[PDB]
C-alpha cells in the first residue's frame, strides 16, 4: 500500500490514523505541496482535483481520506469496528465524516490555504468565528465517548486530524468545551497517537503561525 | 414511512428528494423555516445537535445528514446498488465525489450563502467568487465520464447538482470554460422528477440570495 502523502496534512494523518488501527503498514511518497509537488502533470492523473491523500493499492488508485479510509477498513479490517456495517450506526459515522469534510477542515482551510500558499498575512475575525462555531458543533455532537458513538470510528480520526491542527492557531478553549478535551484525551490513549497524528497536528499549527509573520513583511 | 426535516431551498435537502424519487420512494416533508429559527428550537437541537437540515425519521429510527441520508436509502430501499454501488473500488470513487461536493461545492457556496441569508450581509466578496469558481474547475476535471463518479449516475451526482443548480444562479458558470459540466447538467434535465426534486428550487435559491443581498443593504 502507498500513499501520496505529506505529514502536515491533516487528511493524510486520518488515513497513517487509520493505517496504524488497522496494523497495516503504508509507503509513504512525499508530495510536498510547499514545492508544488502536486500541481504537476503526473499527478494530476492521479487526482484530477490535485489534492492528498492519493492510495495506491496495487495499482488501484484512489482518492480522498474519507473515502480511503472507508476503503481501507473495507477491505482490511478484520471486524468492522472501525466503520460498522450495520446501516444506522453506518450512517451516524458517515454523518459525522461530512460533518468534517463540510464543516471542520472546510473552516480551518479557509483560514490555512491563503496563508500558506498565496502569501496573506492576516486572519479575518469573521473567519475565526466560522471555526469557534464549528467547535461548539463538535463539543454539541460529542454526547457519547467518541464522536459517532460510544465506540472510536474513522470518524475520530478524520476529526482529530483536524482539530488537532487548527486549536494551534483559534484557540479552543477547555471551560467552554470540555467534552472535546476528554475525547481528545481518549485519542491519547492510542499508542500511535502521536507517531500517526499529533506531531504532524502541532507542527501544521505552528507552521501556519509562523509563515503568517513571514508573509507580513514587504 | 418516511419523514423528511427539510426546507425546499436548501440542496442538501433537493439532494435527498432526488434520491427518493429515484428509488421510487415518498416521503412525507416537515417544513423547517430556516430564516425563522425552526432550527434552532429545543425540540430541533434533539434531532440534530448540529441543527441543520435534512433529517430523516424512518419509522422512529433518526438519521442526519444529507450525503448520509441518501447511503442509508440506497442500502436499504434500492432494489439493486446501481446508485450507490457496493464494489469497494466504484463505491470510493462515488464517497470521494461526496465527500467534494460536502467539503468543497456545498462549503464554498455556503461561506457566500449564508451571511447573506441569516446575518444581513450586503456583499459577496470577491475572493469568495474566485473559491466558488476555483471550484468549478475542479468539477469540470472531474467529469472525465458522464457523471462524476463514472459512466452510471449515482448519489453523487444528485448531491453535487442539488449546489451546482444553486450557486451558479449567484456565481456565474462560464459556459465556454465548462462544457463538461453543461452536458451533466442537461443530462440530469432527462430525469422526468428533475424540475420538481431539485431544478425549480436550485433556481429559486440562486434568486433568493440575489434578492436578500439587495434586502439587507436597503436594511
Ligand atoms: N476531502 C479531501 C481534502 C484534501 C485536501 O484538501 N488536501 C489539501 C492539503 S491538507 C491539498 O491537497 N491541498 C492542495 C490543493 O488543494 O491544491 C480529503 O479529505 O482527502
Ligand atoms: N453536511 C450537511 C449540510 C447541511 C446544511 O448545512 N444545511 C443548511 C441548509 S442548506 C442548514 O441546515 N443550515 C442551518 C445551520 O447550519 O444552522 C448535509 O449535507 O446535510
Amino acid at each position: 500500500l502507498v500513499l501520496y502523502t505529506l505529514h502536515l496534512s491533516p487528511p493524510c494523518r486520518a488515513v497513517e490514523l487509520t493505517a496504524k488501527a488497522l496494523g497495516l503498514e503504508l509507503e509513504q511518497k512525499n508530495i510536498n505541496l510547499l514545492a508544488g509537488d502536486h500541481l504537476t502533470p503526473e499527478f494530476m492523473k492521479l487526482n484530477p482535483q490535485h489534492t492528498i491523500p492519493v492510495l495506491d493499492d496495487d495499482g488501484t488508485i484512489i482518492t480522498e481520506s474519507h473515502a480511503i479510509m472507508i476503503y481501507l477498513v473495507t477491505k482490511y479490517g478484520k471486524d468492522d469496528t472501525l466503520y460498522p456495517k450495520d446501516p444506522v450506526q453506518q450512517a451516524r459515522v458517515n454523518a459525522a465524516l461530512h460533518f468534517e469534510s463540510g464543516v471542520l477542515f472546510a473552516r480551518m482551510r479557509f483560514i490555512f490555504e491563503r496563508i500558506l500558499f498565496y502569501g496573506k498575512s492576516d486572519i479575518p475575525e469573521d473567519r475565526i468565528e466560522y471555526v469557534q462555531k464549528s467547535y461548539r458543533l463538535l463539543e454539541d455532537t460529542l454526547k457519547d465517548d467518541f464522536v459517532a458513538g460510544s465506540k472510536m470510528t474513522i470518524a475520530d480520526f478524520s476529526c482529530i486530524s483536524t482539530i488537532s491542527s487548527i486549536m494551534g492557531v483559534v484557540p479552543l478553549e477547555q471551560s467552554e468545551h470540555p467534552r472535546i478535551y476528554e475525547w481528545i484525551d481518549r485519542l491519547k490513549q492510542l499508542p500511535y497517537y502521536e507517531e500517526a497524528n499529533g506531531g504532524g497536528g502541532t507542527d501544521l499549527g505552528k507552521f501556519v503561525l509562523a509563515k503568517k509573520e513571514e508573509n507580513a513583511k514587504a
